[PDB]
DNA sequence: TCTAGGGTCCTAGGACCC
DNA sequence: GGGTCCTAGGACCC
């Protein structure tokens, strides 16, 4: 009863799309990010920047140390929905089990596809082929039984190349496989089980299921499940959007209220317009603000609201200022809204 | 080096209901 | 006492 799931992920999205776009960018190093002076950090880098140590999340003052000579880009986010859209209307002519995870990334579900001979392998390949054929982007993919297994599997051959899991090679696969592969455990919980000698999934497969629902929750249910390539997780197609936020780092820290009132003046109707265009009656279930201090830590209010409203943001804004602020630096405001159930 | 902005999901205490 | 909604925070992902 195995399923065929492919996991397709666009190569460096972000700077491959700059990079088609300008061809003068193709053999510098470049990334998407804010400037050091905006208190920026990588979306994104190309290979040329990669190969610095250049790195998605990472400080841009850190990336320009690495690579001095990073060429810094604003990113089009037009631009890249465009080749989102594209790219899942190609996925569509494969199958209609799809469930995108971004822009740049789907899961397939080709169980039931009779495309090329039921070979989920060739049709990941002819995916790939008709992307960068129409797109003129490249893609990596991995193919695997089950949606996990097939997304660490589409890392393992990129840029430009694909992997293979099939049910007979999950055992080996799973034995050394680092429990930091797996989506879902990131710095905090790797730490964490390995200070308990737990490094990969064959190491959890030597534990006890209930000890991990003990020390867990249900996060260690999931932790013995994928230790076995246990994922049952169907592929949906039908997740819709659930909330809309808009904020912004400042370059400087502002200490006064009435800079704090500006900048959501400015960010109001930035968010009224991404409402707008999924709610047009801008009708929403909550909204509230965020402020992140100079030190980092962060605090968000938000409540039952039945429509956008800027005089309550910038109410509740102030109460948030006002009462957990405590004289310190703000660095960042934002603005958020909870769409109705629908 | 000095830490984004777009989001999803889970937790957990108290309010509230029965 | 058992279920369920409000709310803040935080890990995580892209
Ligand atoms: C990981 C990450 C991605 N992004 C954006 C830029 C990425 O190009 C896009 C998709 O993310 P990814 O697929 O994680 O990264 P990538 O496509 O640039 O790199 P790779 O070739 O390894 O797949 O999302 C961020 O803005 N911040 C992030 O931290
Ligand atoms: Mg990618
Ligand atoms: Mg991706």
């Amino acid at each position: 009863g195995s399923r065929k799931i492919i996991h397709v992920d666009m190569d460096c999205f972000f700077a491959a799309v700059e990079m088609r776009d300008n061809p003068a960018l193709r053999d510098i190093p470049i990334a998407i990010g804010g400037s050091r002076e905006r208190r920026g950090v990588i979306s994104t880098a190309n290979y040329p920047a990669r190969k610095f140590g250049v790195r998605s999340a990472m400080p841009t003052g850190m990336a320009l140390k690495l690579c001095p000579h990073l060429t810094l880009l604003p990113g089009r986010f037009d631009a890249y929905k465009e080749a989102s859209n594209h790219i899942r209307e190609i996925f569509s002519r494969y199958t209609s089990r799809i469930e995108p995870l971004s822009l740049d990334e789907a899961y397939l579900d080709v169980t039931d596809s009779v495309h090329c001979h039921g070979s989920a392998t060739l049709i990941a390949q002819e995916i790939r082929q008709t992307i960068f054929n129409e797109l003129q982007l490249t893609a990596s993919a991995g193919v695997a039984p089950v949606k996990f297994l097939a997304k660490i599997a589409s890392d393992m051959n990129k840029p430009n190349g694909q992997f293979v899991i099939t049910p007979a090679e999950v055992p080996a696969f799973l034995q050394t496989l680092p429990l930091a592969k797996i989506p879902g455990v990131g710095k905090v919980s790797a730490a964490k089980l390995e200070a308990m000698g737990l490094r990969t999934c064959g190491d959890v497969q030597k534990c006890d299921l209930v000890m991990l629902l003990k020390r867990f929750g249900k996060f260690g249910r999931i932790l013995w499940e994928r230790s076995q390539g246990i994922d049952e997780r169907d592929v949906n197609s039908e997740r819709l959007r659930k909330s809309v936020g808009v904020e912004r780092t400042m370059a400087e820290d502002i200490h006064h209220w009435s800079e704090c009132e500006a900048i959501i003046e400015r960010l109001y109707p930035e968010l009224e317009r991404r409402l707008a265009k999924v709610k047009p009656d801008l009708l929403i279930a909550r909204q509230g603000v965020k402020l992140k201090f100079d030190d980092f830590q962060q605090t968000t209010q938000e409540h039952v609201w039945p429509r956008l409203n800027k005089a309550d943001l910038i109410a509740t804004a102030r109460k948030t200022w006002d009462e957990r602020r405590g004289g310190r630096g703000v660095r960042l405001v934002g603005l958020h809204v909870t769409l109705l159930d629908p």
